């Protein structure tokens, strides 16, 4: 403490000494499947020790291109780490990030294809999670996406939803099981307004029928307004933040 | 491993106890003064030990209307550790965030006032920095609230711009000097329609007498293509990530 570093090359470096460290964080019910859900994060370690900003290093693997390789390790450790985990009696779901790069590369559904079915994974056991940002400016290709998914029987989810102009106009194309609404309807939820806002949403999702998961839970206080306002799922630190181990007890 | 919490408690829990961590990012000159430029930066450490992640506890903070009363916490401790720096020997800046909240509150300017004159801290040494989203949403209030600052011989500066649909317009009725350009315009810029893009809007806000920032430096490769756009600031890991102490050698 403290320090720097080339992030570019601690990246290239760490995608093959395997430096990479696997973060997850547990996605709870409230109306959904009893289930184990994990939202996979990934955290980066330096040379001498500290880790490194996690905007920072996901903005290095954009600016050298990374980002799809970068994924492509995920998904890779994902499954074994799950391969790990479902053939151990618990049967649980990873949500695993998908970036631009990513859902714009056609090799990638092919790719995964192989992987998969390599260590024979569980029918509906990985939720690929893609930005609404992403979804809207490349939509096409989202779709063509989230159905090969549908083949391979995998779940798409859409992070940072509600934000575009229409948010709702997107969904009627691709093949989305979860929603996950962006954290700004959680702002100031002391007030009713907000409530109501974020309840119709909620509502209208429910119509669609998707899957609300709603991030961000601080204080019981909180999960009782989201279980008010309808959510499914429910992500937070007073429930567990992000840790090493799929450790969780969801009973 | 694990780490779990009431966050909101937490921080009516650092609010009086100062558990917070102040950290600090070096804003690098290109093209500006040779003043040291830090931007001042907040970590939460849970009663354990282990630090809570910062979306995390800032969303917690929107929830609770904790927002303003941390964001004044950082802007005294700011104002002591600029005194004990400065009166050192050096001549810095720092770069102080503001929420959505701290933007309404109207008794901010006068309370902000009595802080400064409570420490005699020198003319144009403290830079506030509002988001283009906030600054966009609440409009007329950051209008006021930067004329304001004016007097207090203060500076503002806008993050996250570039992204609204007339980036431009809102700053014609702002007083803002630094412009800190959208982490979105530093991704792929390995392709040169990027590149052009940037270029463009680095120098409009060179016609407007604006002085652009641009974050995530990191490499030197980075750092030499944003020289070329015409940055006359720059942020990254690569110069310096989040330190404890106001360490950086700025020559």
């Amino acid at each position: 403490a403290a320090q720097r570093g080339d992030v570019i090359a601690i990246l290239q470096q760490a995608l093959e000494t395997n430096s990479f460290r696997l973060l997850f964080q547990p996605v709870i019910s409230l109306r959904g499947d009893s289930h184990e859900n994990y939202e996979v994060l990934l955290r980066l370690l330096n040379p001498q020790g500290q880790e490194v900003p996690p905007a920072e290093f996901l903005h290095a693997a954009k600016e050298a291109g990374l980002a799809e390789k970068i994924d492509r390790w995920v998904i890779l450790n994902s499954i074994k780490l799950l391969a790990e985990h479902r053939a151990k009696g618990h049967q649980t779901k990873l949500f695993v990030h998908l970036s631009s790069a990513s859902l714009q590369d056609p090799g990638l559904l092919p790719w995964l294809g192989v992987a998969l079915k390599a260590a024979r994974l569980p029918p509906e056991s990985l939720v690929f999670q893609i930005s609404e940002a992403d979804a809207t400016s490349y939509l096409k290709q989202a779709k063509q996406l989230t159905q090969g998914l549908a083949t391979l029987h995998c779940q798409a989810a859409i992070s940072q939803f509600g934000c575009s102009l229409n948010p709702f106009n997107a969904l009627k194309h691709l093949t989305v099981q979860f929603i996950k609404i962006d954290g700004s309807f959680v702002q100031d939820l002391n007030q009713v307004e907000n409530q109501e806002i974020l309840k119709g949403l909620i509502a209208e999702l429910h119509e669609q029928q998707k899957l609300s998961i709603v991030p961000f839970v601080e204080s019981a206080s909180v999960l009782a307004t989201l279980w008010q306002a309808g959510a499914t799922y429910i992500q937070g630190y007073y429930l567990q933040g992000p840790s090493q181990a799929m450790d969780y007890d969801f009973s």
